[PDB]
């Protein structure tokens, strides 16, 4: 019900812009929109940006994901395996994120969708 909180707060702000280095209340980038979400829902204090969430709290296996777990991801090319991306996840793989994609927006998107699967690094539950 800290999960509930969090998912229902975060599905309010479905639609608001992305905009690098945000944190709200109008607009997000992908880290951003996870520290606001968890700070207003129930007042959880995470890292700012994505790799640093990435370091913090629970560590979860991919097949353990609860509703309000931290997902995180890397960018495709060549790289470092660096985290550069973040999520809340919801379940049946969606999680709710504030997309850099063709979407621009807080959106939801799956896990398990070619796209994001590969990219998948790790989660973590700060709930």
């Amino acid at each position: 019900m800290g999960a509930d909180s969090v998912i229902s707060f975060a599905k309010t702000l479905l639609g608001k812009p992305y905009v690098w280095g945000a944190e709200g209340p109008n607009s997000f980038d992908c880290s951003g929109f996870t520290q606001y979400v968890m700070k207003k829902s129930v007042g959880v204090s995470i890292p700012r940006v994505s790799r640093d969430q990435s370091k913090y709290g629970t560590y979860v296996n991919r097949g353990d994901l609860r509703s309000g777990d931290l997902v995180f991801f890397d960018t495709q090319g060549s790289n470092n395996g660096s985290v550069s991306h973040v999520g809340i996840y919801i379940g049946n793989g969606d999680m709710i994120h504030a997309s850099s994609g063709s979407s621009k927006k807080v959106t939801i998107s799956n896990i398990n969708s070619s796209y994001y699967s590969s990219r998948y690094v790790n989660a973590r539950r700060v709930l």
